[PDB]
């Protein structure tokens, strides 16, 4: 029987609640030992490499190669969506950065998202979907927004024509921020930049990676700590956050979650629905920026990123509580849905590696319907034209 195909369902908008820490925040200066449910988060880490690892036999030879590709193609349930939500509503830059910022301002719930600063940005799909949320859903009367972004990349003209916007430089400039955000000194000029032309400030997100499976966290965690830093130095009282991530089982990760509870009223793990559910993409949300950093803690983190290593920014045994609760997040996330879609694309591959158009035929219903709950879960509206973003490319 093909019943495992007949009976899937739309996943859900996983969202996982972190505790608030009461205590001071105390900057590590001296490794510490390891709280013992660091264990049980490498125990996630080499499980999930290892149902990451079975695609392995496919990729040495290119013909298997193109038919795994095909078969994961086949089994994104939102594949039509972007150009459905680009012609209907007159959305721009509808990527799938897009679709997954519209999810998550539908769903978090956010005081304000009028003065948006959006980092590691291009092609620009978050600051359009602010855009688009701003103007047919909150109705701001103007909406001011900063971006930047190591430099090229800018595929729809939204760095060119807006040159206001932009914090980033040229490499005709170089003198100098390219918009690194591994670099100690481009991250403090970054804030500057944006508090300078743009405050308060009551939107940070960022939306950086690097790519090529086993080290994709541990090859992010100083363009992580970068973005975080960045947001961190120029979000106002009050603001709200967004940053993306992966499998969050590093100590250094999991001390990083732990400076956030200290700055926010709320703090979530959250995984949208338009976020593909066989990767390990995240986002963590923070909302209601409670207090600024201390000079003492703006020095302390921008030294550790100008120097940067793997020792945990905190004593992560003073955490038990949080830990357990990101525990919990990669459980839900991680260790049950992802590898469950994971276990399923394998399974699709080894009953219809050769027969591409037998599995779209079966899943197509079944894609109409998500993608139909989707928009009704995450309401839109036309976006009128006087609101559209300056763009430079078709």
């Amino acid at each position: 029987r093909y019943d495992w195909l007949k009976t899937v369902e739309p996943t859900n908008f996983l969202k996982i609640g972190l505790p608030y820490q009461a205590h001071p925040l105390h900057l590590q200066h001296q490794a510490t030992t390891p709280p013992s449910i660091l264990e049980k988060f490498k125990r996630a880490d080499i499980l999930l490499n290892e149902v990451k690892a079975e695609m392995d036999p496919l990729m040495l030879q290119p013909e298997t190669e193109k038919k795994l590709f095909q078969i994961l193609s086949s089994i994104d349930m939102f594949k039509g969506l972007r150009k459905k939500v680009e012609f209907t509503y007159n959305a721009q830059i509808v990527t799938n950065a897009w679709l997954k910022m519209y999810e998550l301002l539908n769903t978090m719930n956010f005081n304000n998202t009028s003065q948006a600063f959006c980092n590691c940005e291009l092609p620009g799909g978050f600051i359009s979907a602010i855009n688009h949320f701003n103007y047919t859903m909150m109705h701001y009367p103007t909406f001011n927004w900063v971006a930047s972004s190591l430099y090229p990349e800018d595929h729809y003209g939204l760095y060119q024509c807006n040159p206001d916007n932009w914090l980033m430089q040229s490499p005709l400039l170089k003198k100098y921020n390219n918009g690194d955000v591994t670099i100690a000194s481009n991250v403090k000029n970054l804030a500057l930049r944006a508090t300078q032309r743009l405050t308060p400030i009551h939107l940070y997100t960022a939306d950086g990676g690097i790519n090529v499976y086993n080290k994709q966290e541990e090859l992010n965690l100083k363009l992580h700590f970068g973005q975080a830093l960045t947001g961190l130095l120029s979000l106002s009282k009050g603001g709200n956050m967004i940053l993306k991530h992966y499998t969050l089982n590093h100590a250094f990760t999991l001390s990083l979650i732990c400076v956030f509870s200290h700055f926010f009223e709320e703090l979530y793990i959250t995984k949208p629905t338009s976020s593909r559910p066989t990767n390990s993409e995240t986002y963590i949300v923070g909302k209601n920026r409670l207090r600024l950093f201390t000079p003492k803690e703006e020095q302390v983190l921008l030294k550790r990123l100008e120097f940067f290593n793997d020792t945990p920014l905190v004593d992560l045994s003073l955490y038990q509580n949080l830990l357990e609760s990101v525990y919990f997040a990669v459980e839900t996330i991680h260790l049950k849905q992802q590898i469950e879609f994971l276990n399923f694309g394998m399974k699709c591959y080894r009953h219809f590696y050769n027969k591409i158009k037998l599995l779209n035929d079966y899943l197509a219903p079944k894609k109409k319907i998500f993608q139909d709950r989707w928009r009704v879960l995450n309401k839109l509206y036309v976006l009128e034209k006087k609101h559209k973003l300056k763009l430079c490319a078709s």
